[PDB]
């Protein structure tokens, strides 16, 4: 009852290993849950190109992800996308909002990803994902997601300009220290739920985390969200931006933490 879709095409990647990180994540879920992913797109080297150039490079991959996610959302399974970058979601979130206008999008991310072409400092498409899906600029892949239905979770240290775009559009923000399971549940109400996770929301690992207050979200906070969202209400889950090299020990240790965080939702969906 899980539909696993994996992006392997470049969508504006500026980091070197997020396509490999996607591949390693999908593999772990394949082995644990007895699935075989639908892989989409052809890998390409990362680059520091303007969104105006990277977005058209990505059209083929984005279109094929849209078709595969659309297929999945209209079915009866849990839709799980393992994405190299958040920018893949320029294709999926408009589908989510059209099939499920009442869906709340939990955009879990250390950043706001709410830049527009006029406000971006870096030109990075990954920083314009939620604003594009909400229609503040036109990505060429649709919009229709109400900002009132989007909730940023774990975001912090947002640029004052971008924080005002977020505020004016009506996107709620729940910082890591407020991001308990109940706070998230209270933001969702009865609605069906789409979960999008950029792993940079996570606190950089501390083994003795005992006496410091973390700035990012902890894995246990991610797991509690997945434990708290009722299975009948979960539309799907996007896992994005694991930057870890193929065959590396680090990728192996990374996907073990991911599988522990996602296990409550995926185990419920599997049976
Ligand atoms: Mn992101
Ligand atoms: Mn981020």
């Amino acid at each position: 009852m899980i539909d696993l879709i994996v992006s392997q095409g470049r969508v504006a990647d500026r980091a070197a290993w997020m396509i490999e990180g996607a591949a390693r994540t999908a593999r772990a879920l394949e082995e644990r849950y007895g699935l075989k992913g639908h892989y989409v797109g052809e890998p390409a080297p990362h680059a520091d190109d303007d969104w105006s150039v990277a977005l058209p490079q990505a059209r083929e991959t984005l279109v094929a992800v849209r078709e595969a996610a659309t297929e999945s959302i209209k079915g009866d399974n849990l839709t799980v996308l393992v994405n190299n970058t958040c920018s893949v979601s320029l294709a999926t979130l408009p589908v989510v909002a059209r099939e499920h206008p009442d869906a709340v999008v939990l955009y879990i991310d250390g950043h706001g990803d709410f830049n527009t072409p006029e406000t971006t400092d870096t030109g990075y498409l990954g920083g314009m994902v939620l604003s594009g899906a909400c229609g503040l600029w036109d990505s060429g892949h649709g919009a229709g997601l109400r900002p009132e239905q989007a909730v940023l979770v774990g975001s912090r240290d947002i640029d004052e300009g971008e924080r005002e775009l977020i505020r004016k559009a009506g996107v709620r923000v729940i910082p890591p220290g407020e991001a308990t399971a109940q706070a998230v549940l209270d933001a969702v109400k009865d609605a069906p739920v789409w979960i999008h996770i950029d792993w940079d929301v996570l606190e950089p690992g501390s083994i003795p985390a005992d006496y410091t207050v973390p700035d990012g979200m902890l894995p246990a906070q991610i797991r509690a969200v997945f434990e708290a969202i009722p299975a009948e209400r979960l539309i799907g889950v996007e896992l994005a931006e694991l930057n870890a090299p193929a065959d590396s020990e680090r990728a192996e240790q990374a996907v073990a933490v991911i599988l522990d965080m996602v296990a409550p939702a995926f185990d419920a969906a599997a049976a």
